[PDB]
């Protein structure tokens, strides 16, 4: 009933090599869309490729942080492909701590990546996506909709995120380009699998669902987001996160 | 086939959003349940359906009495009940100052404890099919209009009836979500002026109020697995609305 | 330096039995208002007007729930006292419970008085604020701004004040009256100093202040926000709860 | 003398809300820094207040190493910092299309990073005083403009940045929080049109742009002991703009 929702459309995917990166990768594939692989990393984004249908997945390498290799990107890839449809900013860093634990590099590293990454990714491809009447889905998160404990940079870089996906869909909806964003709770990985049972049971308590976001679950709503279906949704930021943010923050007695 | 022999209740499903709602959800293969006060309407409604798949109700949401039946008959009947649309509403205009408390009654009525009712019985028999809830919130329960202040109470309320319902009850397999939509063209909103109807043209990003079809097509969605980690959730579908500060535009 | 702030100002209190209510009574009395302790209960308020100076205290019942009650008992203040200055909506009633384990009762007794009972006070009340340019302050509830586990109906109520704050603001304080709600987390009475330590340590653990607020810290802010120095203050729903609103939801680890 | 002998740093001093949060703090018996880029603009500020309880730094507070050493030579010289603004800021508009990667570095090195910096260097002395934060954030940090992408980035991440702080220090008694104004009469703003600065009293339900004075005084609130409970708060000091959900007016 999805056969062909993204025939022939061009998904350019940043931190493709990541959990959601790989599923988005895998989703937009399955309803006929042209992937582009993008991620510092090549191992990872090869491997993806090399898995989907020939002449349909490409890999590249980018650092979305720098705006010069960005813009030469998005201009090769429109060049190549004739056209960019969609553009998924799910490039990520993290780094753990109150800003008296986290260094001025720590704060470049989240910012360039997180932040960076966003507005030069969008600037860049948006007279692309102009043309097509595409759009934007911002892998944003829960951390980018209200504070955390321990990770003070990384809530400023989101929150940055979650407000420019506000700003940027007022500038260019109504010129036909939806900017929207993603905004999901801790997504399970083995980075955190590999967390102890008394940790994961910390998350859960807080998650009405009772588990962790699956990759796949995240990719289904920015493949709806991309969608005709979305079509009146514009300037969104999107909880996926069984209820974590809909939480007054008052505990589950 | 999304929702094949999946039993779909859904309220103000004579007209509007309600209307669209039944006619998409009908097409993904629902057997559809139309609950309206509008007799004449949503009988034509449940008429255009496929024979079999469409059954109307005539009933008055703000009853609780009158909703504890209608679910646990439709439960007996079809054996089921897999999603609930809360989408029966009604508006009016003005201040406090500008409306009367058999106005503010109105609107609680049918706004809010429609709703509550609602959910409240029809909630048994989604936990036996981990169904789903999907409430017509607005924009104005997200936030403030000027001149409809007990609309905005109401919808507040569902909007926030919403989150909490979710927390009860997402654990136990019941997702419980909203749309909050903008302006839409439907009989709620085609009596507005042209004046009030063009300044939504300018607070709406797209440049157009929605057809309620776009609205429908959300519900579908949170009504599918593909938002089987949305819980909690009021989305708006408002072409940017609720997206802005308030601010006019800067340039 | 607050001295004389509400000199011969005309405070109209309801729910003045209640923790926050004696608190907010006392506040207003210490900076010159004159108070009506409006409550359904009579002992309460009683005591409360007693201890504070003579001929500037008043207690009298109601039942914010009764539109036609409230209506007569606004007229009479202004009649009486020649003016209202500033309304604080504090009645309050709560009952835990989903909607499963909560009556049709149990929702009439939550909506009639958190609900109706601003609704009404407000429309009575906004005649005679309009004449003195003054304001409403809403008791609504860290419970109005997201959800809870386990108070369905209340949370239903609340969130209609905190966005019926919002809709009023709109409507009045281009008129001269203000409009505004506090958000406060459980506060200290001894219907929670009576709860056991386990239960305590669960609520504060999520309020990075790591304690209960104090009803007199919520009175500081219902009297700011009726002061002139929050002239360019509308529609704001303050939440007074130590950071239990600024998280995402996240566990603290 | 709700400030006596407080000393309280404020950035952006030279003008418009850091000025006048600078005579408001001073009013009530604090002892000002006052950091500015505009040094003519601070050095005046500075002159007009008592005599040995205001000094002004010519400070860019982008700069890490230059915030590091005037919060570390304040303590010194002044044995203490009880009260951080976090007030200095620049605005430039247009969209991404139409503002350069220079514009965003300028944006985000003042609006982002001179928050976090001057946060980050202010804290071991506010933790020593149990003293607290006050960010200028925007309405264009609780949403989104037409036409001010970079800043709404920016603001964005401060609103933000005042709730993760929040939750991370509350607990060692330091409060942080931020005042998000809509339009006041500031050198930011002067250039506007009169086209855009009218819609804004459309939009405004008080009907006009604020005074500085009315900002100032949320900071010196939010610095009080009457503020003792609100933390990681944003407070709107909007005069409704961010209360609205985005309609236009209904009637
Ligand atoms: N149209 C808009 O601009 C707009 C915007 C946001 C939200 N909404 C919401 O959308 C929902 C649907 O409204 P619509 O715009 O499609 O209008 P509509 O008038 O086309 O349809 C509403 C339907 O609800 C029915 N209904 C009303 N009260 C009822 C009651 N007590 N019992 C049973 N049925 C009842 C009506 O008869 C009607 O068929 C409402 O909840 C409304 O508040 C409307
Ligand atoms: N004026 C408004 O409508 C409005 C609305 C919301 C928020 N704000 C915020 O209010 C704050 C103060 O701005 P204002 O309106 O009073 O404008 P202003 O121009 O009157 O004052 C801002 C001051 O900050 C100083 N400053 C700028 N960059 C600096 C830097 N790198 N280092 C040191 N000092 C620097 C400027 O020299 C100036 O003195 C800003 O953060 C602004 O974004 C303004
Ligand atoms: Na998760
Ligand atoms: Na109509
Ligand atoms: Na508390
Ligand atoms: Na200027």
């Amino acid at each position: 009933y999805f056969q062909g929702r993204f025939d022939n459309k061009v998904v350019v995917i940043t931190g493709a090599g990541n959990g959601m990166g790989e599923a988005a990768a895998r989703r937009f594939s399955a309803e006929g869309a042209i992937v582009v692989l993008a991620d510092w990393a090549k191992e990872a984004v090869d491997k993806v490729a090399a898995s989907l249908p020939k002449g349909r997945a490409m890999a590249v390498h980018i650092d979305v942080s720098d705006h010069v290799a960005v813009e030469k990107m998005m201009n090769e890839v429109a060049e190549k492909l004739g056209r960019i449809d969609v553009l998924l900013n799910n490039a990520g860093v993290h780094v753990a701590g109150s800003v008296l634990e986290t260094s001025i590099d720590d704060w470049r590293r989240i910012a360039g990546v997180d932040i960076d990454g966003v507005v030069f990714c969008s600037k860049f491809a948006l007279p692309h996506l102009l043309k097509t009447k595409g759009c934007i889905v911002n892998t944003a998160s829960q951390s980018g909709l209200g504070g955390d404990w321990g990770a003070a940079y990384y809530c400023a870089a989101k929150g940055a995120v979650v407000n420019l996906t506000r700003a940027m869909a007022l500038d260019h909806g109504g010129d036909g380009v939806r900017i929207n964003s993603v905004c999901p709770s801790l997504v399970k990985t083995n980075m955190t699998n590999g967390w102890p049972q008394e940790i994961r049971d910390k998350f859960n308590e807080r998650i009405a669902l009772g588990r962790a976001a699956e990759p796949e679950e995240v990719a289904a709503v920015m493949a709806f987001l991309a969608s005709d279906d979305a079509s009146f949704i514009n300037g969104a930021n999107i909880p996926v996160d069984g209820g974590a943010t809909a939480s007054d923050g008052a505990p589950k007695i």
